[PDB]
């Protein structure tokens, strides 16, 4: 597989779900201006940030998350996308929803974590640009906390510190700024920011805020290695859990390599090995009869890549190496195509011809959109390159229909584990 033309599609699906004001330079001829509108309560600029999935909201928590996780790629395997000359393109997908958070932490204490009412949202089909309904926004605060999304964009905007700084100091220097703020906010005003922003409950649901509060401190440890931040990931993290997954509600294995990694601290290391075992052959989680390790129908694909992505970032660091690396390599195969056809749209062996996406679904302008697009039972007409749909059933079975909301998905998430882990293939490749 050519690793550097799945690292460039991957990044051409993030500016595919940008919003706002599109550069000059934008690479997805049909994609323009939208949610120009898109503001706080007293009028601050909101524009800009990734629509999550095939819908126009930008939801806060899975947007954070998914950039703290290319981030950690773009850290740990610089090489590999430096080889594929998409390195500088990473940066700048990335300091789009760095740019997001920034606009969003509109004072110290006060984060706008959600534009656009979900329900009203996905109850459209067409353009982003030619939506009208009212995209209301909504904040965590002292009086509505969010220390679970505060402390997840503190982990992003931390990890973006570590790896603007040695390129653009000014903006690294704001985001670890706004990232020690936005840590301190969380940790002072406790609670679920999907109780505070009661409409993200139907989608993002957080089910407990302490593993991100560890994995923030975590990462500004990484980028301050101020021992209060390390005593703080020791105060809200286990030594004695395993966890179930790493993707945007879970972040357990997360910190504990992390912190295993980063910060040399050992106590951690036994709770990361149990991870990568169960995921191995012969561990916990379920693999279909081609080879797909398959954790639940919601986003497999998102599972897999996001445990590759952990086994990459342990390979590296000598943790059970060669098992993480031939593990990673087998479900990122799968993705691209092993199993007879690639899950990665506009690329590879017959891919994904019908993801559950809005904006490419829609024609060319100046044809009409609307849900005569969502039905219609051919290929979207926009290749939107690069997208890791939700993946096949548990018998390797993909209908590859636009109604298939749950196999046909796209969303962030699914490729942040993902195109970090084809990084780390690609930077195997160099090793070897
Ligand atoms: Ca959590
Ligand atoms: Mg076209
Ligand atoms: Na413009």
């Amino acid at each position: 597989y050519n690793y550097d033309e799945v690292l460039e599609k991957s990044i051409l699906f993030y500016e595919a779900e940008r919003s706002g004001d599109l550069p000059a330079n934008n690479r997805i001829p049909y994609r323009g201006d939208s949610a120009l509108g898109d503001q706080g309560n007293q009028g601050q600029d909101l524009t800009g940030g990734w629509y999550d999935a095939g819908d126009h909201v930008k939801f806060g928590f899975p947007m954070a998350f998914a950039t703290t996780t290319l981030a950690w790629g773009i850290l740990e395997f610089r090489d590999g996308y430096e080889a594929a000359g998409q390195y500088n393109l990473a940066l700048d997908s990335i300091r789009w929803t760095l740019n997001y958070f920034l606009k969003a932490h509109v004072s110290d204490n006060e984060f706008y974590g959600q534009v656009g009412d979900a329900n009203t949202d996905h109850a459209y089909w067409g353009r982003p640009e030619d939506m009208t309904m009212e995209r209301p926004a909504w904040s965590i605060s002292p009086s509505a906390p969010g220390s679970d999304l505060a402390a997840e964009t503190a982990a992003a905007l931390a990890a973006g510190y570590l790896v603007f700084r040695d390129s653009d100091a000014a903006f690294a220097n704001n985001l670890l700024a706004h990232s020690r703020t936005l840590y301190d906010f969380a940790l002072n005003n406790r609670g679920i920011y999907s109780q505070s922003i009661s409409n993200a409950a139907g989608f993002y649901a957080s089910s407990a805020y302490e593993d991100e509060l560890a994995w923030g401190a975590a990462w500004l440890y990484r980028a301050t290695e101020e021992q209060e931040y390390l005593d703080r990931a020791y105060e809200f993290g286990t030594t004695t859990n395993t966890a179930w997954a790493y993707d945007w509600n879970e972040k357990i294995v997360g910190y504990q390599l992390l912190l295993t990694t980063s910060a040399g601290q050992t106590d951690f290391l036994p709770r990361v090995e149990n991870f990568l075992r169960n995921w191995f052959p012969g561990g916990s989680v379920q693999y279909t009869p081609l080879g797909l390790a398959w954790l639940a129908q919601w986003g497999p694909n998102r599972y897999a890549a996001n445990a590759a992505f952990i086994a990459l970032v342990s390979a590296k660091y000598n943790i059970l190496a060669s098992e993480s690396e031939q593990f990673a390599r087998s479900q990122i195969h799968y993705m691209l195509g092993d199993a007879g056809r690639s899950y990665v749209v506009g690329f590879g062996n017959n891919p994904p011809q019908q993801p559950h996406h809005r904006s490419s679904s829609c024609p060319d302008e100046p044809a009409e959109c609307d849900w005569d697009e969502f039905n219609q039972p051919g290929p979207n007409y926009q290749i939107l390159y690069g997208a890791l749909v939700g993946g096949p059933d548990q018998n390797d079975q993909f209908e590859d229909l636009r109604s298939d909301y749950i196999r046909n998905e796209v969303a962030n998430d699914y490729n942040a584990g993902f195109q970090g882990a084809v990084a780390a293939l690609r930077a195997i490749q160099l090793r070897d």
